[PDB]
């Protein structure tokens, strides 16, 4: 199973995943000067207000904090986007130490952390049939730097006792992911793909350029995670972020001047 280990990351992804070596991989590094400000591309917009979370899951890889999808209640539209995107989990890639675990970079620098809040473009029925598909997600990523405490974030960090393991689940309702946002939506856009296996070439990427502070005992907190499974050799859930992957044949566009 592929992983993020010596034996199974991802240097090693490609042999099961031959898309890993593709055209549109992500994440790249975002070179701030070489972006072309794209005055057609519009605000970002981005409704949260009825946003419902249902549960947050350990899956061995991240954890994902899961909203029902099954409605138009938490929707992201505008900026690169045609039509309308659903909320449908956000999870986060940390480091073993703040000087990394972000999978995108900024003219190389790492972030400590990255957050993705996924969505699944409506046309297309459910997210199972949107990553088939070139313009199937949109997912913006937030970086996140280690100073002051994201109070918004603390009941994340506070229920992750309880999902210390891969495959262990627990209720999460009513959490708002506004409390996550940093203040300005001026944002890098490109099309890519999903970071992890199976790798699918179906994300607009959108990232902002604003990073949220989280303190360092809340990425403490991530750092006590686990990979494997209860019952199993203890391997702490750390360093899960792939790195730059080359730009290809693409270009990055920002909405900002
Ligand atoms: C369990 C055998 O070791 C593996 C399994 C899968 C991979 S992958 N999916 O990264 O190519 C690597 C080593
Ligand atoms: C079924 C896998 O779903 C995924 C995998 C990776 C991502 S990410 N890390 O590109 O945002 C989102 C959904
Ligand atoms: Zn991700």
């Amino acid at each position: 199973h592929w992983g993020y280990g010596k034996h199974n990351g991802p240097e090693h992804w490609h042999k099961d995943f031959p898309i890993a070596k593709g055209e549109r991989q992500s994440p790249v590094d975002i070179d701030t000067h070489t972006a072309k400000y794209d005055p057609s591309l519009k605000p970002l917009s981005v409704s949260y207000d009825q946003a419902t979370s249902l549960r947050i899951l350990n899956n061995g890889h991240a954890f994902n904090v899961e909203f029902d999808d099954s409605q138009d209640k938490a929707v992201l539209k505008g900026g690169p986007l045609d039509g309308t995107y659903r909320l449908i989990q956000f999870h986060f890639h940390w480091g073993s130490l703040d000087g990394q675990g972000s999978e995108h970079t900024v003219d190389k620098k790492k972030y400590a952390a990255e957050l993705h809040l996924v969505h699944w473009n409506t046309k297309y029925g459910d997210f199972g049939k949107a990553v088939q598909q070139p313009d199937g997600l949109a997912v913006l990523g937030i970086f996140l730097k280690v100073g002051s405490a994201k109070p918004g974030l603390q009941k994340v960090v506070d229920v992750l006792d309880s999902i210390k393991t891969k495959g262990k689940s627990a209720d999460f309702t009513n959490f708002d992911p506004r409390g996550l946002l940093p203040e300005s939506l001026d944002y890098w856009t490109y099309p890519g793909s999903l970071t992890t296996p199976p790798l699918l070439e179906c994300v607009t990427w959108i990232v902002l350029k604003e990073p949220i502070s989280v303190s360092s005992e809340q990425v403490l907190k991530f750092r006590k995670l686990n990979f494997n499974g209860e019952g199993e050799p203890e391997e702490l859930m750390v360093d899960n972020w792939r790195p730059a992957q080359p730009l290809k044949n693409r270009q990055i566009k920002a909405s900002f001047k």
